[PDB]
């Protein structure tokens, strides 16, 4: 029936940058991907203390987690066993940007993660460069065509310390490695991103999504 097994492993190493500072950061985690949920175990291993918001970097730490009605295409679980790619552009409302890319690959039982995530013009004094940062919001991932490549942007905000919200805007392509993957209809997919626990710099994390895609209908 499936290469994608009910219960799955997740293994990934990021490399990045934001504001010029360098880190590489480890995961291993495991995930339901019927269920759209998924955890993982994060750990800095080159960079840390991090010198800004974990939080920032966390949508970049793979929607094939994501539970998909029968009356959706699912573009992720048909991307496999061979994989598929994604690209992200963040654009926070004081000027910091960021692009990340995830190259995902599957080997067994396992999900292998190759992610990259760049960052820049965050102001000095602003929350991501001042760990002013506690969660991101709940939010609706909107997914569509556009010239010929299925895209889904969210528009959404992180909470910060204040009773004030810190808004983004993403956007991300995603493509398929094999040829032929038809692209699904327009769709919703619901998100929730959680970090559940965490040492004292962020060094440390465990990090937990839920995602359930919808047509918008109870």
């Amino acid at each position: 029936m499936s290469a994608i097994k009910p219960d799955m492993k997740i293994k990934l190493r990021m490399e990045g940058n934001v504001n010029g500072h360098h880190f590489v950061i480890d995961g291993d985690g495991t995930g339901k991907p019927f269920e759209g949920k998924q955890s993982m175990d994060l750990e800095v291993k080159e960079g840390g203390p991090l010198p800004f918001a974990f939080d920032i970097l966390t949508t970049a730490f793979n929607r094939v987690f994501a539970k998909y009605p029968d009356n959706i295409q699912d573009y992720f679980k048909q991307s496999f066993p061979k994989g598929y790619s994604w690209e992200r552009s963040l654009t926070f409302e004081d000027g910091g940007i960021c692009n990340a890319r995830n190259d995902i690959t599957m080997e067994g039982d396992t999900f292998y993660n190759k992610v990259r995530f760049y960052g820049t013009n965050f102001p000095a004094n602003g929350p991501v460069m001042q760990k002013k940062t506690l969660k991101w919001e709940p939010s609706t991932e909107k997914m569509y065509v556009r010239d010929g490549v299925l895209t889904g942007d969210v528009e959404t905000a992180l909470l910060l310390e204040g009773n004030a919200h810190y808004r983004c805007d993403f956007r991300t392509t995603y493509k398929a490695k094999e040829k032929g993957v038809k692209l699904p209809g327009a769709h919703f997919v619901d998100h929730c991103i959680e970090i559940l626990s965490h040492d004292k710099d962020y060094n440390k994390v465990k990090l937990y999504e839920h995602a359930v895609a919808h047509s918008g209908l109870p």
